């Protein structure tokens, strides 16, 4: 029962975060175990899963099932297509880690200012794939555009012409009608860095 408990005890601990139950189950042949005392274990976290186990001599390659149990974000109410994730409409629920769809969300921390691009039902693991980061600047918004660099600052108003979240880039409509780009900051501003540029802004002002 050493490699089974060695194993069990390593993937316990490498699960330390995510799981407090954690079950390993030998896939491969008991024949290809290795022969020292304690081989050196190395490699997907659950599930079916590879690992080397090192000896002097020996590099075994196990096939293992690991089962791990913990907290996964699942949806608590219905949420609409374009609905933000709330602590009222999505939850931790508590289940089998490897049985769960890809990429489902583990840490209620990532969630926040999440929206969704689905119409989620209540007890749905909720996966990256069907949300999105909210809009910190949204199409037709007045937006302030802000380019800094080489002695120089422009603080000029806009439109924003797509919808963009933060550190994305958004085309801001000038009253003028020409279009300039930039990076959305926490403050919902657009951001623009400045090399014929400053040339051309001290030209403008001609
Ligand atoms: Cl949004």
């Amino acid at each position: 029962q050493d490699i089974n408990a060695q194993l069990t005890t390593w993937f316990s601990q490498r699960l330390a975060g995510f799981s407090d139950e954690v079950v390993v189950t030998l896939r491969s042949s008991p024949n290809l175990l290795p022969s020292c005392e304690q081989p050196a274990f190395s490699m997907k976290l659950w599930g079916n899963v590879n690992v080397v186990a090192r000896c002097a001599n020996e590099k075994r390659y196990l096939q293992v099932n690991v089962q791990a149990t913990g907290n996964y974000v699942a949806v608590a109410a219905p949420i609409a297509r374009g609905g933000k994730l709330t602590p009222a409409n999505v939850t931790l629920k508590r289940g089998r880690l490897d049985q769960l769809p890809p990429r489902t969300v583990l840490d209620i921390r990532q969630i926040q200012d999440a929206v969704s691009l689905r119409d989620l039902a209540p007890g749905q693991p909720v996966q990256l794939t069907m949300i999105r980061q909210a809009w910190r600047v949204k199409a037709g918004q007045r937006v302030q555009v802000i380019a800094n660099g080489e002695g120089f600052s422009v603080n000029a108003e806009g439109q924003a012409m797509n919808n963009a979240a933060v550190a994305q880039n958004a085309r801001v409509r000038m009253t003028s009608g020409q279009i300039v780009s930039g990076t959305v900051d926490s403050d919902g501003n657009i951001l623009i860095n400045l090399s014929s540029s400053v040339d051309k802004l001290a030209a403008a002002l001609e």
